[PDB]
């Protein structure tokens, strides 16, 4: 059984692993050249958020430990708002409730080796152009341009949000594609590890600057070097525009005052901010949604190919993980690669939706609004009926963040305890006139343990 990956990323790489370790020839094709290759560079990449969901799927690869040797580790939030130093806020409530900060080069780096250690043929310097689907071939382009036919029996598409493999599947299927494209951009900053430790920025935490409309936040690399993500407006809108965006912010000169003013903790640790800005481009944030993610038994989207998201839950690449795992599950025990398909499909679409969903209701908190008092109560109620029935009423967050709960599930979950906490505060001022007994014994008729 053979097949065919587009796109050594971290979707594409794992599950290179897991089929080849399933006794499939794996050939795997990245645009790319191999980051293994030692040079001179200085990697920019990114610190990511690995969760429980992704821990677990790197721990059915058996790269789990080696993947966390390199990360660091994030015990909770700090809040930077003015006024006073932030106190880490804890995640959960233990010890083995944390988030991993890991640098993508480093985990894309771990996932090629053990990707290659399985057995799969993984090759560099090829971007894939095209896909014949009738005659079972598609077209590699190479570095300078050299055009390479090659056979498939089988193709994944794990080339991300911008997946050539989708560009390929829509000349000859409806995908039932749908954009939804958000106001907010962003632009990733570099702290070095001198300026991150000169002003004692914590590096086993999460670091948050809240601002309403727009924000920051860091995570924390192996040599106390940080990575920051601005969020920011795009453009003004049409009423209040002169708040603040992008469209401002016409150079690095103005950037700097633009972080001077409103986030002057963080301003004096981005040493390069005017560079950063002016080099690197401001992101674009979107949801894309497609009705069907395969064509017949011959080609399957997984991954940022499949279901591009925000990137406000920290969660687009430990779904990425789960899927791999999912369709090397699904390949495995099949009748035909057709079936696979679309029982992998049948599975993950769903929680791939509700994880598109509460990572923009996630982006939608990024809000100047005010928290309605109907809200406020709403919220006190459930961190005591959380510490009442602390296996039957988690929040939405720790059931995304700290299990592996399918996303639909979770978002399910969530909506029936959303339902209980607005129907026990409708006509209630203050918590006093809420009879805490009858409530709790609701959240044990509604929700059963997990
Ligand atoms: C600012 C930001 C912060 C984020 N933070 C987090 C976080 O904290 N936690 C989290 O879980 N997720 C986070 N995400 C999301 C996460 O980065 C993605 O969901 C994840 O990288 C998707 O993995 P993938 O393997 O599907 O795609 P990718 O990692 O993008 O891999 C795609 C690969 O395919 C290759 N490729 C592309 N086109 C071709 C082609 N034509 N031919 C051959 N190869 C090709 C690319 O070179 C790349 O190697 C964040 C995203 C952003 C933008």
């Amino acid at each position: 059984r053979q097949v065919t990956i587009i796109g050594a990323g971290l979707a594409g790489t794992l599950v290179a692993r897991l089929l080849a370790r399933n006794g499939w020839q794996v050939n795997l094709f990245e645009r790319r050249p191999d980051p293994r290759i030692e040079t001179g560079a200085r990697g920019r990449s990114i610190n990511l958020a690995l969760a429980e969901r992704g821990a677990h799927a790197l721990r059915l690869a058996g790269l789990e430990r080696e993947v966390l040797a390199e990360a660091v580790m994030m015990r909770g939030r700090m809040v930077h708002v003015p006024g006073t130093p932030p106190n880490l806020q804890p995640y959960g409530r233990d010890d083995s409730e944390v988030i991993w900060s890991i640098n993508r080069d480093r985990l894309n780096r771990i996932l090629l080796d053990g990707a290659e250690a399985a057995g799969a043929s993984i090759h560099f310097n090829l971007g894939l152009d095209s896909v014949d689907f009738a005659r079972q071939r598609l077209t590699l382009s190479n570095v300078s341009g050299e055009r390479l036919e090659k056979r498939f029996h089988l193709l994944i598409g794990a080339d991300g949000c911008n997946s050539a493999v989708r560009q390929a599947m829509a000349s000859v299927v409806d995908l039932g594609e749908h954009l939804e494209t958000q106001p907010h951009g962003y632009k990733e900053l570099q702290i070095t590890p001198e300026a991150s430790a000169q002003f004692n920025l914590e590096p086993n935490a999460l670091h948050i600057w809240p601002h309403g409309d727009y924000m920051c936040i860091a995570l924390p690399n192996l040599d106390r070097s940080f990575t920051v993500t601005l969020f920011l407006h795009h453009q003004s809108p049409a009423a209040q525009p002169a708040s603040p965006s992008f469209a401002q912010l016409v150079d690095g000169h103005a950037a700097r005052r633009f972080f001077q003013r409103q986030f002057p903790d963080l301003s004096p640790m981005l040493d390069s901010l005017e560079q950063d800005f002016e080099h690197h481009p401001t992101g674009k944030l979107a949801t894309l949604r497609l009705t069907t993610w395969h064509v017949g038994g011959q080609a399957v989207l997984l991954g940022d190919a499949a279901h591009p998201m925000v990137p406000f839950h920290g969660q687009g690449m430990n779904c990425a993980l789960e899927d791999a795992v999912a369709l090397a599950e699904h390949l495995q025990s099949a009748a035909d690669n057709a079936s696979a398909l679309a029982a992998f499909t049948a599975q993950r679409q769903p929680d791939a939706l509700a994880i598109q969903a509460m990572a923009l209701e996630n982006y939608v908190e990024m809000s100047s609004k005010v928290a309605s008092p109907t809200y406020l109560l709403e919220r006190e109620l459930g961190q005591i009926m959380a510490q009442r029935q602390p296996t039957r009423f988690i929040p939405r967050y720790s059931m995304v963040t700290f299990s592996r709960l399918p996303y639909a599930q979770a978002m399910a979950r969530g909506q029936i305890q959303e339902q209980l906490l607005k129907f026990a505060v409708a006509n209630h001022s203050d918590l006093t006139s809420i009879n805490l007994d009858a409530v709790e014994h609701e959240v044990t008729r509604c929700l059963p343990p997990l």
